[PDB]
């Protein structure tokens, strides 16, 4: 499916996992974390996925290490061979 981060909307690292686990669909135990994130990626999502990340940088700001990291594990999981279009705005 298709995903989209609209930093102006992100409040927190929370709100970030929020639009994604809408985006992915995450169960309602979404970890939140990158280590839940991922364990979706790897085995949840289903891919190709796009990962839309609109105001990039704006929903790391806010939650220092926030954005770059939720990223961080979309480029990751991409390269562990599923198709995560990831889409840097």
């Amino acid at each position: 499916k298709k995903a989209v981060i609209n930093g102006e909307q992100i409040r927190s690292i929370s709100d970030l996992h929020q639009t994604l686990k809408k985006e992915l669909a995450l169960p309602e135990y979404y970890g939140e974390n990158l280590d839940a994130l991922w364990d979706c990626l790897t085995g949840w999502v289903e891919y190709p996925l796009v990962l839309e990340w609109r105001q990039f940088e704006q929903s790391k700001q806010l939650t220092e290490n926030g954005a770059e990291s939720v990223l961080q594990v979309f480029r990751e999981a991409k390269a562990e061979g599923c198709d995560i279009t990831i889409i840097l705005s």
